[PDB]
């Protein structure tokens, strides 16, 4: 079936809509070539239309069945609890879509009666009626970029597809706890998202370490969400319906699974018909469960087609990385050859065809690749990082623009070993937060689907939970990590590093002044910026951390 069908009406914005970076005094600070820099608009919402509108065809085979059936048996070993209104409700996060029913998100938290009534209504109606669509929101996303003039050209809006908050709860009722537990019962080792990035890391280099002769590759599917066929979250959904679950959870899984997971009616924001979906929902409970069950299901038959020798999958969403046995230069070649086969036909053709790599730096997966530094001892540490044009064209947009999310916040907690996260992204946000005496001020970022609420504060304890101590003595980076974010800063009009490792200095000092917490910031996340180091201790509250979020679904 297609992916999609359009009537013909667009896709409209709600609120206005800036694609330019705004003339500032902060701003020109960090990025000078402030033209390169875009966001993406309702204007481009019909070429996205045009890339993920397709007929999907799909033939199954026993590699197929065979994982179903042991991913199936691992699922009946799990136990799920129904969650009632009010805990669904506290789950929610703060700054969730308004119901079109007369209530916000504000109100789903304080457990308003308007909200919980209604919630309880949306449930009843998901017991009695396992048929009929749910009416959902399709939205252009705004994103920022940079211009490549190497690549294509600009890129499109994204488009996000997502059900009334009332619903929303009664996903998080039936579901939570299922996409909270089960993938990592189904998925063990390879289930991306039990992983911070210290632990990727790891897992990535041990697994290449425990193989004789190592290959490994990524696999790029094209639109990942439109090739989930209405068959895959039908398949899905029987996976989900192998744990031991309440009687109404099994009821509203299929209703859910039938109504609105599967597919359904299309509405834009001035409430018109713009069509008609067959395939992943971007804004629903299941999608970033769903979609790494289903890369894992046809990733795990398509190594079975291609007798891969040995293959671990890393899976997160749609984020395929798997590394196994070389057979050798040709038949590594033939034999990826067959796996991009068999996804072809499992309904995840790829973008950019695979390739066999033999060092694991050259992968790329989660847009980020591996990369050696050394720490105070002077020991290899193994670290993520990617290309940093990306991270700084949204830095900059968001000095410049208030924002509700913060990417520089979630870059930093993600890329903390990197050499750019920790000489511009810490520099340039800190020296704004103490100027602005926001040091303290709690802000929202999300990272791969959940949302947090983080003070600036507490950053040093937080990477170290999630990176280790390493990541503020990292140094002797490579070449190939320095030449890439040197190169990017004279593409982007960024100051070179030398400059922000003076400015690293006074920020630092103005951190040291103030004690306390701010003065931990100056001494672990700047330690790198001065001659005389200091002695950097673990730190007594990375042990206790409430790293827990919510889902934005
Ligand atoms: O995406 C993550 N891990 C995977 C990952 C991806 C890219 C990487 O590479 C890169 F980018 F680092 F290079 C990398 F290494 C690691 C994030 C988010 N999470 C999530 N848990 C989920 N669980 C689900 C379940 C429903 C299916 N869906 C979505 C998410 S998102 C929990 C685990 N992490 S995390 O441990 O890194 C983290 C925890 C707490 C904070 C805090 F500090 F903010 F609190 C900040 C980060």
């Amino acid at each position: 079936s297609m992916s999609y069908t359009w009537t013909g009406a667009l896709i409209t914005p709600c609120a206005a809509e800036e694609s330019k970076l705004p003339i500032n005094a902060l701003s020109n600070s960090l990025l000078r070539h402030h033209n390169m820099v875009y966001a993406t608009t309702s204007r481009s919402a019909g070429l996205r239309q045009k890339k993920v509108t397709f007929d999907r065809l799909q033939v199954l085979d026993d590699h197929y069945r065979d994982v179903l059936k042991e991913m199936k048996a691992k699922a009946s070993t799990v136990k799920a609890k129904l969650l009632s209104v009010e805990e669904a409700c506290k789950l929610t996060p703060p700054h969730s879509a308004k119901s079109k029913f007369g209530y916000g998100a504000k109100d789903v938290r304080n457990l308003s009666s308007k909200a919980v009534n209604h919630i309880h209504s949306v449930w009843k109606d998901l017991l009695e009626d396992t048929v009929t669509p749910i009416d959902t929101t399709i939205m252009a996303k705004n994103e920022v970029f940079c211009v490549q003039p190497e690549k294509g050209g600009r890129k499109p809006a994204r488009l996000i597809v997502f059900p009334d908050l009332g619903v929303r709860v009664c996903e998080k009722m039936a579901l939570y706890d299922v996409v909270s537990t089960l993938p990592q019962v189904v998925m063990g080792s390879s289930y991306g998202f039990q992983y911070s990035p210290g632990q990727r890391v790891e897992f990535l280099v041990n697994t290449w370490k425990s193989k004789k002769n190592p290959m490994g590759f990524s696999y790029d599917t094209r639109c990942f969400d439109s090739t989930v066929t209405e068959n895959d979250i039908r398949v899905e959904e029987s996976i989900y319906q192998c744990c031991d679950l309440a009687p109404e959870a099994r009821q509203a899984i299929k209703s859910l699974t039938e109504r609105l997971y599967i597919g359904g009616p299309l509405t834009n924001s001035k409430g018109q018909n713009c069509g008609y979906r067959r395939c992943r929902a971007s804004g629903v409970l299941t999608t970033s469960c769903g979609n790494t069950l289903t890369c894992y299901l046809k990733a795990s038959a398509a190594c079975r087609a291609a007798k891969l020798q040995d293959c671990t999958m890393l899976v997160n969403g749609d984020d395929l990385v798997v590394i196994c046995e070389s057979a050798g230069t040709q038949e590594d070649a033939a034999s990826l050859r067959v796996f991009t086969e068999a996804m072809t036909r499992y309904s995840a053709p790829p973008g950019d065809p695979p390739q066999p790599e033999y060092d694991l730096e050259l992968i790329t997966s989660c847009s980020s690749n591996v990369s050696v530094a050394h720490d105070a001892s002077g020991k290899r540490v193994y670290y993520l990082t990617r290309d940093p044009t990306t991270p700084l064209a949204r830095a900059a947009w968001e000095t410049a623009r208030h924002t509700p999310v913060n990417s520089w916040l979630g870059n930093i907690i993600m890329y903390a070993p990197t050499l750019w996260a920790r000489m511009i992204l810490m520099t340039h946000f800190f020296s704004i937060l103490l100027a602005q005496e926001q040091l303290e001020k709690a802000l929202d970022c999300q990272i791969y689907g959940a949302c947090y609420s983080i003070e600036p504060l507490d950053l040093p304890q937080i990477i170290e939970r999630l990176h280790g101590l390493s990541a503020f003595s990292l140094h002797s980076y490579s070449p190939g990590e320095i030449n890439r974010v040197a190169s990017c800063l004279r593409k982007l009009g960024v100051p070179p590093l030398r400059v922000w490792r003076h400015r690293a200095r006074s920020v630092r000092a103005r951190l040291l002044s103030q004690g306390g917490r701010a003065a931990t910031c100056g001494k672990y996340l700047f330690n790198w910026a001065v001659k005389t180091k200091l002695k950097l201790t673990p730190i007594p509250a990375a042990s206790q951390l409430d790293l827990s979020g919510w889902f934005v679904a």
